[PDB]
C-alpha cells in the first residue's frame, strides 16, 4: 500500500518492497538458494516496471539524480525530533498543545504547538533512483542466467547502496 | 513469512512486520491521524504477543539482553562482504568455484570458496528484546488512550532504539 | 580541526567536526563516571562551536531551511559514495585509467565525466549541522552538568547528535 | 589518538579510531583531484595501525571471531544508548537524583543499578576492526596509490570502513 509525507506526497509501497526484495535476493544467494533468489529477484523487477503504476506520483522533483534523464522517488518516510530544553512545566503545557492538534488532524498546528514545546522535527525520505535501480534489476537477472551469481550479488547491492535520505525540516 | 540465517536459525518475519509497524504508527502521530496511529500500534501488539507464535525459535541465545529474563529475537539478516585485494585471473577463478557452489546449495562450500577469492562474509543480525518490546508497545496504547500523543511517540520511538545489529563472521 | 572543502570547493568546518567528536566523548564520560573529564570535552566542543574569530558563514549551506527560525546548516564533513553500473570490463577499465589520469592531474571535472563512462556515477555525502541550535544544546549541557545533572546532560548532548543530517547529493560541478 | 576506556575498563586504540578517520578523508581526496594529499593520510593510517611499540593485546575484544584466520577485532569507539521505559515522573526524578550522584562519585556499578530503577538501561555500543585485515587493505591501498591506481585504491580504503562492527552489548560490570 501507498503512504504518504507530511506535505502528503505519495510514496512508493512497491519500490519499497522491490528493495526489501532485492536485500533478501541478494542474502538468497550467500544462502546457497539461487533458485530463490531469481524469485525475489524477478519480484522487485516486476514491482519496479509495474506499467499499471503511476511512477511520477512518487518523484522527488527538486533533487538530480546521479544517471541523465533519471528521477529519484520516494520509498519511505520518518520522523526525528530534537528536543531542546524547556522548563518541564511550560513543556507539558506545549506538549497538551500539540496533543490537541494531532487528534485534531492539524498537521501545521502540530508542527507549530511542537516548536512552543522546543521540539523541532525532521522528516528523512528515503529515496531510490528508479531508473538506475531497474536496470541493476534487470542486469543482476541476466547475470544470475549465466551462473554468475556473486557477480548479481554486486548488483543487486549497487542498487541497495543508491538509495540516499534525504533529511528536511518540515515546511507546510 | 519467516527467513533464516546462514547456520539455518529462523527470524521472526512477524516481529519484523511490527517493528515496521511501530514505525509507521510513531509517524501518523506526527501526520496528525492519530487513530490510524493506534491500529498501527495495535497491529504491532498483536504481532509479537501471538500465542500461537514459538517465540523460543528465534530467541539469540548468548546475547544477554538489557531486562532481567528477557531475551534477544532475530528480526532480519543480512550479508557484508568485505574483499581483500588478489590479481583479477586468480580471483575469477575462485568466484567461478564459488558460483559453482552456490548452485550447489553448499553454503559452507560456499564461504571456503570466497575465502579464497580474499571474500569474507559477515552476518548482520538485526535483532529486539522481545518483552522490552512488547512492554513500549502497551504503554504507548495506554498514552493514546490518554491522548498523550507525543508520549507515546517517545516509547514506539524506544522500541525502534531497542534494535541491536550483530555482526558476525560466519562459521558453518 | 583543519578545514577542507567539498568537490565544488565550499570550505568545511573542522571546528565543528571536532566538536561533534567531542560531544560524543563527553555523554560517554557521564556514564564513566568520569563527570570532570565529560564538562571538559563539552567546554572544548563549546568553544569550537562559538569561535568569533572564525567566519561561521563559509561554511553554510545556503539551500537547506534549518529547523530553527534564523538558524543554518553547516558542513562538518565530505564523503563519496559511488556506485556501478555491469560493463564490459575491457570498456570500464580502459575509463578508469582515463579517470585515474584526470586524479593525478587534480581535474576533479574529467574525473567525472571519466567515471560517467566506466558506468561509475559519484554522489556526494555532506553531513551538516543546525549551528544555533546545536550551540545551545552544548550550552545548556554544560548547564547541567554544573547543576550535577549529568543525566539530563547526556540528554541534550544526544539530542545534538541527533541533529546530523547527511546531504547526498549527485556531483554537479558545472 | 588517545586511548580511552570501555565501561568495564579494557582499552581502546585511539591510533586506530584516527587511522579509520585518516582512511575516510584518504578516499575522499582521490575524487577530490588531491592523489598527493590522500597517500599522506593513508600512510598516517598505515603507520598508526602498524605502530610496533603500541601493544595491540590491550585492545583485542578476545569474544568476536574475526573473518580472517589468525585476525582479531579491535575496540577503536565506545558510545552508549539508553532507552527509558515509562515511568512515575516523581519515581523516575528520584532514580535519576541518585544515579546523578553516583556518576559523580565515579561509581559505574551504583550509575547502571540507579538507572534501572529509573526504568533505564545502558547499552556499549563497541565499534571494532579487524586488526590485521584493516592493515593489508591499507597497505595494499598505498601500493595501488603509487601505481597510479586511484579509483583500485578508493575500493580498498571503502572495503577497510565496511570492515567496521558495532558490538552493543547491554552492561553487566559484575
Amino acid at each position: 500500500t501507498d503512504n504518504v509525507t507530511l506535505n502528503n506526497d505519495k510514496i512508493s509501497g512497491q519500490a519499497w518492497q522491490a528493495m526489501r526484495d532485492i536485500g533478501m535476493s541478494r542474502f538468497e544467494l550467500f544462502n546457497g538458494r539461487t533458485q530463490k533468489a531469481e524469485q525475489l529477484a524477478a519480484q522487485a523487477e516486476k514491482l519496479l516496471n509495474d506499467d499499471s503504476t503511476d511512477w511520477n506520483l512518487y518523484v522527488k522533483s527538486d533533487k538530480k539524480a546521479p544517471v541523465e534523464g533519471d528521477h529519484y522517488i520516494r520509498i519511505n518516510s520518518s520522523i526525528t525530533v530534537a528536543e531542546d530544553y524547556l522548563p518541564a512545566g511550560q513543556k507539558n503545557d506545549a506538549i497538551n498543545k500539540a496533543n490537541q492538534k494531532m487528534k485534531e488532524g492539524d498537521k501545521k498546528g502540530t508542527i507549530e504547538a511542537l516548536k512552543l514545546a522546543g521540539v523541532s522535527v525532521i522528516e528523512n525520505q528515503e529515496l531510490i533512483p528508479l531508473q538506475q535501480t531497474r536496470k541493476d534489476v534487470t542486469t543482476a537477472l541476466s547475470l544470475m542466467n549465466e551462473g554468475k551469481y556473486y557477480q548479481a550479488g554486486l548488483l543487486l547491492k549497487s542498487a541497495q547502496d543508491g538509495i540516499v535520505v534525504d533529511s528536511q525540516s518540515v515546511q507546510l
